[PDB]
């Protein structure tokens, strides 16, 4: 169907999304950039939807994190999330869709601004949240692999699916893990949806980018990069090691799987059959920029070979001296 402004879309309901598309590209994402706001909004899809336990409750991908923002933004594991919630609230006021829909929508638009990213399938028509999330449902960076895999499993994700979702950390930084160094990314390309994250998390640590005494932080391989202890454990754990390494220099797998599993996540606590497919509204992502590599100065013997089925792929290292990682511009 052709919308009131010439732009087209399979279903006519989806038309209402075009004004919101523009609003958030202009006013949320610094004109369509893969930066802080995009990263936080992606993070927000998870903190919303992960609020889903058959044991403890929660409506999952329901926009509760905004609807019930006084409760949820005050959970420990939600530290820092208040910023992007209070930035999105006004958009939700302004426009005529539920908070649940918006979070997923914004996150989908956001990812699509990242080189090498993908169009996460998006559905329209989530009812309002009817309850806040229980606490203790968001995985923390200092939790054990078992603890985390059980939590994700309680929510409906197999171990391999957790790896796929954690592709998100290829375009991500931390503000609260070490508050002395806000904006410190998880891989050396926070602005590119690539394999660098799965690569760089497998290296032997060298140093600590800020202070060393941080809960939930592992030793980093690179100056200007933070390593979550969780990612460090997951990248080496028997259940996940080989899946983690399978992602290395494997952009099609990162792309297809991330998209597919994100779609599952976005539809937690929701019935796909009572929603409306609006996936063609999401902009077309840019192609991958740069190619897989070990950081400059590094080699294959920096790699901790956790996977037993397969060797680490014979990557080459960037030319030159060990360089450091520039932060995410923001704050
Ligand atoms: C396996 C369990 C996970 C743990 C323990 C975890 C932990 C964390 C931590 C500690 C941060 C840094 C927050 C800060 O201090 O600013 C972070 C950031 C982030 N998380 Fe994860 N995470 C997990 C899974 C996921 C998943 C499944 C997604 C998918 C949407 C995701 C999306 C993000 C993004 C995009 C950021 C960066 C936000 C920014 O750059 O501002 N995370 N995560
Ligand atoms: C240091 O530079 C090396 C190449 O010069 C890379 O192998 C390292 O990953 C690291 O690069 C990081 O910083 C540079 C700027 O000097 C960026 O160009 C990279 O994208 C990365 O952020
Ligand atoms: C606002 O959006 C809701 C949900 O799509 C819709 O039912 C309602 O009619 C809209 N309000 C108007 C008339 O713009
Ligand atoms: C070794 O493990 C790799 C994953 O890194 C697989 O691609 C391969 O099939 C084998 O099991
Ligand atoms: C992204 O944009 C491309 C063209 O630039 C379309 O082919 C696609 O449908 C999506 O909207
Ligand atoms: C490495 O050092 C560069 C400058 O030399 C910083 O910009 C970056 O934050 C990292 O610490
Ligand atoms: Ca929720
Ligand atoms: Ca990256
Ligand atoms: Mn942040």
């Amino acid at each position: 169907a052709t919308c009131d402004d010439g732009r087209t879309t399979a279903n006519a309901a989806c038309c209402i999304l075009f004004p919101i598309l523009d609003d958030i590209q202009e006013n949320l994402f610094d004109g369509a950039q893969c930066g802080e706001e995009v990263h936080e909004s992606l993070r927000l899809t998870f903190h919303d939807a992960i609020g889903f336990s058959p044991t403890l409750g929660g409506g999952g991908a329901d926009g509760s994190i905004i609807a019930f923002d006084t409760i949820e933004t005050n959970f420990p594991a939600n530290a820092g999330i208040d910023e992007i919630v209070s930035a999105q609230k006004p958009f939700v006021a302004k426009h005529n869709i539920s908070a649940g829909d918006f979070i997923q929508f914004a996150g989908a638009v956001g990812v699509s601004n990242c080189p090498g990213g993908v169009r996460i399938p998006f559905f329209l028509g989530r009812p309002d949240a009817v309850a806040a999330s229980p606490d203790h449902l968001v995985p923390e960076p200092f939790d054990s692999v078992d603890s985390i895999l059980a939590r994700m499993g309680d929510a409906g994700f197999s171990p391999v699916e957790v790896v796929w979702l954690l592709a998100s950390h290829s375009i991500a930084a931390a503000d609260k893990v070490d508050p002395s160094i806000p904006g410190t990314p998880f891989d050396s390309t926070p602005g590119v949806f690539d394999s660098q994250f799965f690569i760089e998390t497998q290296l032997k640590g060298r140093l600590f980018p800020g202070t060393a005494d941080n809960k939930g932080e592992a030793q980093s391989p690179l100056q200007g990069e933070i390593r979550l202890q969780s990612d460090h454990l997951l990248a080496r754990d028997p259940q996940t090691a080989c899946e983690w390494q399978s992602m290395v220099n494997n952009q099609p797998k990162i792309q297809n799987r991330f998209a597919a599993t994100m779609s599952k996540m976005a539809l937690l606590g929701q019935d796909k059959t009572k929603l409306i497919d609006c996936s063609d509204v999401i902009p077309t992502p840019p192609a991958l920029v740069g190619a897989a590599h070990l950081p400059a100065g590094f080699s294959l013997s920096d790699v901790e070979q956790a996977c037993a089925a397969t060797p680490f792929p014979a990557l080459t290292a960037d030319p030159g001296p060990v360089t450091s990682v520039p932060p995410v511009p923001g704050s």
